[PDB]
RNA sequence: CUGAUAACUUCACGGCGGGCUUGAUGUCCGCGUCUACCUGGUGAACUGCCGAGUAGGUAG
């Protein structure tokens, strides 16, 4: 929650790329809104001014992100590792076990291949934008949406880019999609009772 | 029926040079240890003989 704060007291440029990779406590874009949204639409590459990233086919590779968040990351720990798997924990767990029920599920990040990591910049950030602690991607989905006349902020976006966002992003955010053959997935197989068996991953 | 099933981290190596801990010093004064104590071998292994013999031998 260092907004401003942490905005100028005059250290270096990379403070701000330390802060919206999701391994750090978030910040609340309210106040000055535009000058953050104009570094997160500049950081595909590695304000106002290094432009022509704005309404091209930019958006044909900023789409493919948002398809590959992982929740949970089936790359870990061996590297070649197909899958996407997104969904909450199914359930609840009693008092002395923790898991990842017991914390909010609010870290989830894009996790495919190599060159769409800079890429998959301004539409997997989070930056909690007056009460909700949530994304870019999954806000601009839907037409009557505040901080998108701040799109037309600049003078850029004609719209019928508009009318691809309205439409590409519909339904996304609960798939599970692993197969087991041919894969690199761990697996074992454990008793349910003493008639069958379960396989779990 | 095990975060399941399989798995060689390896090769080479100079820590070195030099060096003054010093000067001075009063532990002293006094002092009652004492009283009382059963260790218990019955008669029991006795008497000659040779040799000058507190040595040596020898009898039943």
């Amino acid at each position: 929650l260092k907004e401003l704060i942490a905005s100028n007291p005059d250290d270096l440029t990379t403070e701000l790329k330390r802060a919206f990779r999701p391994l750090t406590p978030h910040i609340a874009i309210d106040g000055n809104e535009l000058d953050a949204l104009t570094i997160l639409v500049n950081l595909t590459d590695k304000a106002k001014c290094k432009q022509k990233l704005r309404d091209e086919k930019w958006w044909a590779s900023c789409i493919n992100c948002v398809n590959y968040r992982q929740s949970h990351n089936p790359k870990f720990p061996d590297i070649r590792s197909e899958g996407v798997i997104r969904t909450q924990a199914l359930g609840e767990l009693p008092s002395f076990l923790l898991s990842s029920s017991k914390i909010p599920p609010y870290h989830w990040s894009y996790s495919h291949d190599s060159k769409y990591v800079n890429k998959s910049a301004f539409l997997t950030n989070e930056f909690c934008w007056d009460g909700e602690i949530s994304c870019l991607g999954e806000l601009l989905k839907d037409a009557d949406h505040p901080l998108w006349n701040t799109l037309k902020k600049l003078g850029c976006s004609q719209k019928t880019c508009k009318a691809m966002a309205k439409q590409l992003a519909d339904i996304t955010l609960t798939t599970i999609n692993v197969t087991l053959a041919p894969n690199y997935l761990t697996q074992i197989s454990l008793p349910d009772s003493d008639t069958s068996y379960i396989s779990l991953s």
